[PDB]
């Protein structure tokens, strides 16, 4: 529950047409920050899904992916969106397109 600084926040990748090579990237920087959860492909690459981290750690994921470098394209627009929360790491780090 909330009284645990461990939160798991949502965002969403505006890639209007696909493109989005955010693959990768996430994973390994998210592990690097120290963050868990996932990425949601959609048909029209809003770039969706889980951020779940410790309080310090997930304010510098969400720094990060506004923060923009590349593996082939550019990671068109990140809004942060759906805060809650909660307790423990309910994932395998931050992994693939699920």
């Amino acid at each position: 529950s909330t009284a645990r600084p461990l939160k798991s926040v949502d965002y969403e990748v505006f890639g209007r047409v696909q493109g989005v090579c955010f693959r990768m990237y996430a994973e390994d920087e998210a592990r690097k920050i120290g963050v868990v959860g996932w990425v949601k492909n959609t048909s029209k690459g809003t770039v969706t899904g889980q951020v779940q981290g410790p309080e310090e750690k997930v304010n510098s994921m969400k720094s990060w992916l506004s923060k923009v470098g590349s593996p082939s394209s550019r990671i068109d627009r990140t809004n942060f969106s759906n805060e809650k929360t909660i307790s423990k790491l309910e994932y395998s780090n931050f992994s693939v397109r699920y």
